[PDB]
C-alpha cells in the first residue's frame, strides 16, 4: 500500500543522491 | 562518502517502512 | 539546487508518515 | 511511534542535505 511506495521513493532518492555524490 | 552514507539511511528507512506496511 | 529539492521531498515524506502515523492511531 | 520517529529522521536528513548543498555552494 501507501508504506510501500513511500519506500520507493526513498530508495529512488537513495539512487539520486549516490549519482549526486559521483558527479 | 556522505551522501552515499546517506543513501543507506534512506534505504534501511525503506526496508522499515515495508515491514510497518505489513505488521 | 538539486539536493534542496530533494530535502523538500524528504520533509513532504515525513508530514505524509506522520498524516499516516494519525489515521491509524485514530482508526485503532 | 516508529512512523513518527522515522519522520523525525527524514526532517534530520533533510536539513543535513542543505547543510550539504549550502558547503559544496559555499566552496564553489
Ligand atoms: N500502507
Ligand atoms: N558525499
Ligand atoms: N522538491
Ligand atoms: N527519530
Amino acid at each position: 500500500g501507501e508504506l510501500k511506495a513511500i519506500a520507493q521513493e526513498l530508495k529512488a532518492i537513495a539512487k539520486e543522491l549516490k549519482a549526486i555524490a559521483w558527479e
